[PDB]
């Protein structure tokens, strides 16, 4: 059938290329188009640290956990393959460093050799006094979406570069199942008090020999309001911010300098390191993930719409999970039209 | 006194800067000379990985065991200044991976966080049944003999490019004591039948997103005839050879391809690296390190030689505990000469 999915980010093109990929066999003409007013390098998806890691808190609607755990093993199986590295992937290890003891997270076991931090160790971060350390992988937005992007392309799936107003638009359209992938900028096409932007801000460096991502912990000033040294592919972001309720879309000289200050405490060898970039992106900041089925109807017309978005700053950690329940949900609307 | 130290490896330099750093506020006139016939792009030591690790195998002579723990909480301990990339060193984690379980190795306890591997973290690895996982440090040779030549530049040691033919030539020179540091070479001052060399070759790489060190190990070939993986400051290393009895500095084109092979089918993704160099250097193979004095009367003369050299594929490993060793060798000469 007509399939639309407004939202070019790591959740739209991951729910897209799953979608095709499962059930293109069965359907007829099965058009699937992307719209979305911007794409890859400005996304918030490209101004991701890039590392696989769901919050230290654990989520309401333990469904996420379960997602979090299959985008990993998803990811995991790549880290076979010759182009597992054109994909924005590879693996890190790295520490998570506090000030005072906390319990394990939820995902100790599903990350590689996750073991609490010896006091030698604690001895090269005398500012911090507990944590951990543990293997995950790394999934470069950037490159990651280009890759979604070129896998698409050679499916059949064509780009629009087009800011939809309203669904009714797309609806009108013709599309027979709408994909909302919209991040943060849902609300816009219906409104979500719950949806709020978590503005984050990060700088890229040039320090090639940083080798182990550093992310450290303040719980009284919330998650992510510390200083992170997380390496990429071929850069290293350094981050500290995450401002609830801020659509401020301009770099703040302000927070440059916290984040830069307390990176540079933590890793002193940064002094060297040339800025590559600096970039502001909105975290979709809500109390749980959206992700369901909604009849939308327009007399005669009966549109169906499934939603899949705010995923805080855990996209890149949760996406194909997400993806896979969408595909599930969408099996069960050709079901309903007695599609098979 | 007048202290010559034959040999600018990191053998040499490290022994020079260590005797320099403990007497130089005492002996009232202290000259340093260094000679060597090659400088730092052409000593054995630019060939070098850069990781820190010894053998797996037991040592002998268990004042290696010390000798090696003693130079990681050397470099250790600079992990929180600012110039420590600027030495050459940076911490990495990675793997040691066996076709078949074997004991822990000795230093299990002195390097960070040792575990052994779990089978999901195996399933990476389809041709290996057992293997370890450990944090340690990557010690770029290059950078740290430039390093160490400007810190003796600037403490008054004077180079020489001067082929050494005998210690007599020396110690004729005006020398009192020696400080022979000049590695597979040595025999030729002095035969050697325990001292052999160690042909090695490697191909330098440009693999950015390689994070970890990957070391497989091939019980039945030796030590080092197995592909590993060694990523450093700015460029990987590939290798997996050990020859000993071989001299030719030249590259072999199987060897090349030894390695090449190996590490694609351990590492897949290698095959977008692009080649930037390879190299061929002897290590020292001494079924033990020789530190030990050897007074050489010439007539009248009397000059004291100190023996540091023949350490294999363990010299970065173990330099700085071995420096620490000739520094109170020369102090017992100082006293016995009476000049304290
Ligand atoms: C600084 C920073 C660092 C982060 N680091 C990490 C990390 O290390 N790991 C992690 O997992 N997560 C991280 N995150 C969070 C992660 O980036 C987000 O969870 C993820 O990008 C959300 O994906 P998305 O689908 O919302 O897509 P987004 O890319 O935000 O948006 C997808 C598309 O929606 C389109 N769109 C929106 N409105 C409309 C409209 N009206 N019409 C048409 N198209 C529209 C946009 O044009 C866009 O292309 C970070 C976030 C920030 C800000
Ligand atoms: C491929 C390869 C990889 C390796 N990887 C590692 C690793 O990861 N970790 C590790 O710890 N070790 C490693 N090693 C071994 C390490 O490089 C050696 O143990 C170390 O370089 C030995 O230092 P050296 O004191 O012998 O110095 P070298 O640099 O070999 O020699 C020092 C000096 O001796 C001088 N010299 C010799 N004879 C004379 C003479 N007659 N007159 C004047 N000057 C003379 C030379 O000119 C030179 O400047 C590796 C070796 C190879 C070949």
């Amino acid at each position: 059938m007509r399939v639309v999915v407004i939202g070019a980010g790591v959740i739209g093109l991951s729910t897209a290329l799953c979608i095709h990929e499962r059930y293109h066999s069965v359907l007829q003409p099965l058009d699937v188009k992307v719209y979305a007013d911007r794409f890859t390098p400005f996304t918030t998806t490209d101004v991701a640290a890039g590392l696989w890691q769901p919050y230290t808190s654990e989520p309401s609607n333990p469904q996420e956990a379960n997602w979090n755990q299959q985008t990993f093993n998803y990811l995991l199986s790549h880290i076979g393959s010759p182009n597992a590295a054109n994909m924005g992937l590879t693996p890190v290890s790295g520490y998570n460093l506090f000030r005072e003891a906390v319990p394990d997270p939820y995902w100790k076991d599903m990350v590689l050799g996750f073991r609490k931090l010896t006091p030698r160790e604690l001895d090269m971060f005398p500012d911090y006094r507990y944590g951990w350390f543990n293997t995950s992988l790394i999934l470069e937005g950037r490159k990651y979406l280009q890759w979604l992007t070129e896998r698409l392309t050679e499916r059949g799936v064509k780009f629009f570069l087009r800011k939809v107003e309203s669904f009714e638009e797309v609806a009108r359209g013709g599309a027979d199942v709408i994909i909302n992938c919209t991040g943060v900028w849902a609300g816009v096409l219906q409104p979500d008090p719950l949806l709020q932007p978590g503005r984050g801000q990060i700088i890229k460096v040039d320090a090639p020999w940083l080798k182990n991502f550093i992310i450290t912990h303040d719980l009284e000033r919330g998650i992510y309001n510390s200083p992170y040294i997380i390496p990429g592919l071929q850069a290293v972001t350094l981050g500290g911010t995450f401002q609830v309720g801020n659509w401020n879309e301009i770099n703040n000289i302000q927070d440059h300098n916290t984040i830069w200050e307390g990176c540079c405490r933590l890793e002193p060898t940064l002094k060297d390191a040339k800025i590559v970039g600096e970039y502001t992106g909105f975290r979709p900041v809500r109390p749980q993930v959206r992700l369901e089925r909604e009849q939308l109807r327009f007399g005669s017309s009966n549109t169906e719409v499934i939603h899949n978005y705010g995923h805080g700053g855990y996209g890149l950690t949760i996406h194909w999970g997400c993806a896979l329940e969408v595909a599930k949900l969408f099996g069960k609307v050709l079901e309903e039209r007695n599609l098979l």
